[PDB]
């Protein structure tokens, strides 16, 4: 058993709900938030940017400190931080961002860093201003990931298109 709440079952390991992320990691406090990142972790809109006000600009701080010292991730890659009041860690997944011309097929590779965690609050990879079609990235999750993973959808209308399609 885990605290996670009213959550649609898609499989054996993904659950969906039409939540914001920010909202739902407050609740719940999970072990792993996944936030949508960068490769130079610049926490500005979406995802990365809600999460990171949420944290009072704490987030950022980290991941300035990280990047000075590691450099930038890669496209596909994570990196694990602190999850500050949100929750025990975040992991910073960058998936492709399509409006920066980036491969789409790296959205597979993003995904497979979510099977080093048993559990995970995450947003869906690349879609939002990230530019990938949602419906792709939801039916890349289901078969890339193993580990339990709950998605929290933000748009309402999105939410509703991507239940009703899903295969
Ligand atoms: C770059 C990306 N944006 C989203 C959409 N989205 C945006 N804002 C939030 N606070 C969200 N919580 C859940 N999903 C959210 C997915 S990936």
């Amino acid at each position: 058993v885990n605290s996670f709440s009213g959550y649609l079952k898609l499989t054996d390991n993904v659950y969906i709900k039409n939540a914001d992320i920010v909202e739902e990691a407050k609740k719940v406090k999970p072990t792993v938030v996944v936030n949508a990142a960068n490769v130079y972790l610049k926490h500005g809109g979406g995802v990365a940017g809600a999460l990171n006000k949420a944290t009072n600009n704490a987030m950022q701080v980290e991941s300035d400190d990280y990047i000075a010292t590691n450099g930038p991730l890669k496209v596909g890659g994570s990196c694990v931080l602190s999850g500050h009041n949100l929750a025990k860690h975040c992991l910073h997944v960058v998936g492709p961002n399509v409006n920066k011309g980036e491969d789409i097929q790296l959205l597979k590779s993003a995904y497979e860093n979510f099977n080093q965690h048993e559990v995970l609050l995450a947003p869906l990879l690349s879609a939002g201003i990230f530019g990938a079609d949602p419906i792709h990235s939801l039916r890349v999750c289901v078969d890339t990931v193993r580990t339990n993973v709950y998605l929290a959808v933000f748009d309402k209308n999105l939410y509703d298109k991507l239940v009703s399609s899903f295969l």
